[PDB]
């Protein structure tokens, strides 16, 4: 047992109890929802033991210990900031901000091959985020569920992998793409399809799950996992675009004979009942907000985010997020690795697949797509996204050009570099001010004192900062500071001549 | 930072340190002597260790002298901060796999000039840098080779980071073509597939400074490569430059034949831009420097062992991107599989290998692959994850038999805008509130500057501080409360 | 008249034995059941029994006999057919027919049944000519099925009845190239070209739009059975449950077309395939299949009845994919080296042509590399080697090749208006001008009938021509000079 | 016996007017410049001058001047020659160029400052016969650069001289297709087929191995001058130099073709490129072509001389190869209807072969959108919609076509007379198979005398009933002795055939 009290006083913050009323109202602060499996107990006992008091909404200190217990390995890293994401309000705020310009693409047509995703509204702007460490924001129209279609491609991969292994999956499907041509063929010069982001080779992925039982178990067998990756929540299905994507499976049909000619299905296996199994995978529906678990499920190492379960071997994690960087979302998957970077993958219902590995996993739906076969609100915010933040999957995480990364606390991070531009004038250092000079820094940014690099250079009395402050950075000659000393009233009020011998002259 | 701590960290208590141990010691963060930042603090040394009774001993106020220019760093070094703290015995993991990987004895030797089939094959040069400049080096390393198609990557970062994306890619393609699809040296839209392949490599050497000669643009390209490797070793190989002329058959056809397609910029020369393209692919380099270079780019454009903005980021991430799929000979799609990590093949033996954010590396096996990569160069680069999660797409945190080798400013910033809160956070590392900015302040102190009372009520009742000693500018904290 | 049939065959007597007429009948090539001499075995067996025996037969009979089919008999036993030379033409033949066995190596036809248990060491041919002229050797009358080779034919008879434009709406004509193959589509819509199971299929769905699947296979068996002469056409079942239970390929090839809407108007697809599998397993014989691909060399025209079964317009184009994108990816190859126009089934089978000459047919069920058959290709590359028969060959200069292809009429028309110079010609053919028409009339009677002064002046005194003799009319050279009005001619009065 | 043609000519009268006999030689088609006919002219010319006017001849001397190039004239005059009337040929031939000169479409070649000079007006056709029998009308004596037509020579001429198997080697036999069109190799590393440029240029390497690119020239023009007769056989080195200094891709295609073992042994690059351009840069006239394609129709032999020019193996190969790989991509289309082996130029003239027929060629500056000619192929294409030559067209029972083969006026008469001989002899059978062929059963012979007629005066009912009812023949109309079918059943005298005929009535 810790000295949760720590927690108590850092949430009292100063009279004798907690009122509830704000525990929670700080707890939803730092992005963590209410209905977390994790702090289950946490507010299980938490009523439990707030209807035995004159009123339920204050705190004993040893009832909060009462409550916790169990639940505080995470609270801390809530309320320490630890969070994968520390600042989160604001964050979101820029999400939001994002969702924004997003939803205003008034572009591509809706999937009408069959009436189900042609019911589809075009307006309908889905946006939802789950962060490894179950901290989640979503706004827009999330709410609503739809059909998954070649989204769920990759999960499909992954659960045959972590039952199966690499090597035995691998067996029947291609591990590289093929590019824009080379497009139309089945299967590539080994007999197997290219990759399970494409429908061959998603069927043959689907005659690998569970051999030696019947569609009736194998259904179960994948809701199962999808119920695990999303924390429980919304593992739905839609017989009638089941139907309509059977009537309709056009070519599908052709795939799945020519590839039973071609032993590119295990030994002993009936096509005519693989394939309806795909179709039944190909018509699940979920929402936005329950896709983001998967997302982060698989952004969080096969771990889900907001339970905490061994779901998904981290091995078949990392192949399907390869995988999904490079064949993921249709021809558009190169230009996307390239020029957004981060793994995917599309569904022909609008919504597309996003994770960030080890920071997040999202989910954005649009049901217009774009004659590339991709969302349109969807894209633009793809690549509206890592134009403003360090995301990139081979960005720079030291040195990133103008963009936010909030791994690192938003209003601390401003100080954490400005104080770096000045101790190198408290010991005579140059060689970090040429450093950060090269790094284009803007060289007047004051500190806690509002002192420059030119106050504290000239109150040290070092000739060569000023030297490279006054001239190579071109700093203001004529700063005033928060105790009203200017760099000739410090030269003078600690007694330098050789830097007055600079400051005399720059007037 | 008082640098006095470093002393007593180093001398233990006395005021005697052998400098004989400051180095040793240096040399415990990977880190090497010859870092250009740490210029003054190697001269100054012998420069003020000259005058003393006898060189070899320092005492505090004379050992200030030498690291007051240096300092910035040399903390963050000594402290175990830099982003491979743990570095001695991750190099002697490293040796282990090169020790392993040598036994890999196979693979025909390339052989298809002179030059390149002087080579021995018992060769297993392997080198790294951090992107902080921790540094390490073993195997025959310093044998210098020419670089060949590893100067891919580099050209085309030079490109982009002098003419932005857009404009290079108006002449080249961002996708790689397949296993097959391969012998077609063009796509769809006039441009080739990417700059990782010779045709590529081509469109882009007729970019690099457009409007001057066959040997100027060499300069300008001989100025980068000198930066991105920390001013270290930029070769030449003019013997193997006439033999890749002599027998670059296929690559004068794939060299001109955009030009029928006007698939190079206007008043383009076709045979000069090949000459380019020649004397480029025969520059020599040995496995350290490309060590550096490497880093150079998992640093995102800043230089490790100089402090120097080479690149752009932009450029540094078209290039890593384009490395992680079209990098290496056609194994590339297993490879960014298997490995996931940034890389590029050279037909000399050579493999240039990225860690972003982490470090850069090189090997060398003379000896190469059946489909065109190093033999024992992929052994390694294989054994490498078998041991670190450095897969561009593996996890952080549950990493399962791998090993993850990655593993005040606070304090008055959270009591000038008016917030104790973050004062509270300290609480869990048990933390005594005397922290102090150069104004010599400390929690109490600035909670009289600013006027908070917030901050004196919380830390004068849960915490306790001493309200009377003074600061730098003579104020204590009651006669800096109302001062104001 | 066929007085001279008759002293053409007796020779030197009045009664022709029986041992005679037959065994000399085909010497020339033709088989006696030719439905073309069916009047004339009917009306030969008739009398064979109205005799005390029948061992003799006296012109008297034979006259009545013969002029049931006499057109035929006079084509025939002068030689005038297209190839004369039939006995050492066949002593030839055979001679390669022992060549063509050689070579035993070959992998039998196992991925069915069926077509394992006939047996590796099959070998036959059977050759037709457009003049009715059949000689065959081997196991020649044992029916296979028609395999792949049914797929030209079809095209044709869509053809004949559609059109070309119709048709290659929705099939290509040239040739997938030697890569790009398998891709069983265009760039634009379309398959290749019907020779490949893509085209055959699409090919398929335009026999009879809007009927059954039996009432297609019927006016399919019409048209086959009007082109081999109502021989051996047949049907086999248990191969077509084979092949349908074992071509999920074809299945997934018919129906990639489906979502592309490369079929007609509502066509199903499972119909489709059912009938496609019908026709690729038909049992017939060699010789039968050799009576159709004398149907192509005909133009259309079948050889031993006389039907215009397909329209030329549909044999030409038939013929040329053949040649082109007629075998399988050897068929490049094949028009190379052997040119003439034909297509193998993995049954063993090669339907062989040479147009306006013969049609033929191999069988050896051995099969090799490519799909086609072991000896059967042997015996192609083998003729043209030995004859100038490639589609490219020239007729007149042929290193060492052997070619066996090698009137009163023409004094009536040239009698008409008036030109001498081919009276002249007829010279160096040494034909005496007082040739008849069955009238009786020699070129004096036409010459005189319309009216040419040169022609009487010309003919008169230097080729000796008669102004006496008689004609069924009775009106003698000089009788039509006046009978109509021409008073010059009025000069053969003064030839007495 | 010479002695017969002088009275062929002379029509029984004393001596032979030249005005007549040279104007009479020329309606076969041949012409005067026959280098057959040098004796007979040479030796006529001689004695002409050996009489009192020169104009008239007597028997002696003129069968003593055609002794020596009688066994042509023979055939010449016979009518032997395989295009027996070729003067209403001609003038059919005349009124396609006609058809196809309204084709004021397509584009010039302007590449290149040289081809564009050509004006787009410009449309020329030309024939030449494996007999001689040549006919030219349109620009066909204007020089024009070979261009593309040019490569199945080369390939014939190494056929020709080391065989084919060896020859193939090195290029392959079959074409390449729509797509995996630009591939520069086939799967074992050799190009598709001489016909595409790397397939020359791979060629252009084994003409005379151990020479230079001066004498492989000479032996090329000797095969060239050979095949034409001595006819134009020229050369632009201003069109060589500028097709060379913005042609460029052949430097590709060589280079790769430098790596890939693709050339002989001890073989050089850029200079049998030069070769190539020399080669492609040819000038020739459509008269000779038009000598030039019928070379290979006759199996090697010159029409115009009667020399083994070309091993026959080679023309046949060269043939196939013109089918299916010939014309650019539109080779297929062009091998399915039309048949005929054939080769493009981007000059704008088309090589085109009729095998053991005849050679031509029509030139027109303006090009296709595939690389061909205009007019080129419009008249190409009005061409076998008018006449049998189809590779794979019919010649017993073909549709409205023509078959120069036979005469025209001869093709009605031999069949007109030939659908009655069986109503005489008593057989049915013939008239099912004529008239189930479409053969009009109202065709009347010299004397106006239909099947009714002949049947009705024989009197075989088996006939007659099958032409009254079964073919609706007319039981009225006359003949040359106006007896109708009537009065010929009165005259013979059967009461059957009168039976049927009063139904008619
Ligand atoms: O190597 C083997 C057989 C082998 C041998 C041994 C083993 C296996 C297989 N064969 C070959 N190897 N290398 C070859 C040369 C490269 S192909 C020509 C280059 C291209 N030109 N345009 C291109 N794309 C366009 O899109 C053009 C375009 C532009 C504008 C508009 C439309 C289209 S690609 S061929």
């Amino acid at each position: 047992p810790s000295l949760e009290d720590l927690l108590f006083y850092t949430i009292a913050e100063g009279q004798e109890k907690i009122p509830v009323h704000k525990f929670i109202t700080a707890l939803k602060s730092t992005g963590l929802r209410t209905s977390d499996p994790r702090l289950k107990e946490c507010m299980d006992m938490l009523r439990l033991t707030l209807q035995t008091t004159s009123d339920g909404v204050m705190l004993d200190k040893d009832l909060f210990k009462k409550c916790v217990q169990s639940n505080i390995v995470l609270l801390t890293q809530a309320f320490r900031r630890k969070l994968v994401i520390p600042d989160f309000m604001s964050f979101t705020s820029h999400i939001d901000e994002l969702y924004e310009s997003a939803k205003k693409q008034s572009g591509g047509k809706v999937a009408d091959y069959i009436p189900q995703l042609a019911k589809f509204s075009p307006d309908l702007w889905g946006v939802s985020v789950c962060t490894v460490d179950g901290q989640r924001h979503s706004t827009g129209d999330t709410k609503v569920p739809f059909c998954l279609q070649s989204c769920v491609k990759p999960l499909k991969y992954a659960i045959a992998v972590n039952d199966l292994g690499t090597e035995y999956v691998h067996r029947y499907v291609g591990k590289e793409p093929s590019g824009l041509r080379f497009n139309k063929l089945f299967l590539n010069e080994d007999d197997k399809p290219h990759n399970p982001m494409v429908n061959a080779g998603a069927i043959v992925v689907t005659s690998l799950i569970k051999q030696g039982v019947n569609n009736a178990e194998k259904f179960d067998y994948v809701m199962q996992f999808l119920n695990k990756m999303a924390g429980n929540e919304y593992v739905g299905f839609s017989n009638a675009t089941f139907q309509s994507e059977r009537e309709s499976g056009d070519r599908n049909f052709a795939i799945g004979y020519y590839l039973k000619e071609k032993k590119c299905f295990p030994e002993g296996t009936d096509m005519v009942g693989i394939l309806d199994f795909y179709f039944q995978l190909c018509s699940i529906e979920v929402t936005c907000e329950s896709a983001s678990v998967m997302a982060a499920t698989l952004a969080n190492g096969g771990f889900c985010p907001i339970t905490g379960e061994r779901v998904l071997s981290p091995e078949a994690v990392r192949n399907t997020l390869s995988l999904m960087h490079s064949c993921g979302m249709y021809d558009f998957s190169g230009q996307f690795a390239f020029h957004v970077g981060l793994p995917a993958k599309s569904g022909v219902a609008g919504g597309i697949l996003l994770v960030v590995p080890n920071v997040m996993g999202m989910m954005c739906w649009s049901p217009p797509l774009d004659k590339m076969g991709n969302s349109v609100k969807g894209i633009h915010f793809c690549h509206d996204l890592v134009s403003l933040c360090n995301f990139h999957n081979y960005d720079n995480l030291r040195h990133f050009a103008k963009k936010l990364d909030p791994r690192r606390e938003g209003g601390d991070q401003r100080v954490k570099s400005v104080i770096n531009l000045l101790f190198a004038a408290y010991t005579g250092d140059v060689s970090a001010l040429r450093r950060f000079a090269l790094s284009a820094m803007d060289m007047e940014q004051r500190d806690y004192d509002s002192r420059t690099a030119l106050h504290v250079a000239a109150a040290e009395g070092h000739v060569e900062v000023v030297k490279f402050l006054l001239e190579a950075c071109k700093v203001n000659p004529f700063p005033k500071d928060r105790w009203n000393n200017t760099p000739m009233d410090e030269a003078l009020h600690f007694g330098h001549h050789d830097v007055f011998k600079i400051l005399q002259e720059y007037q």
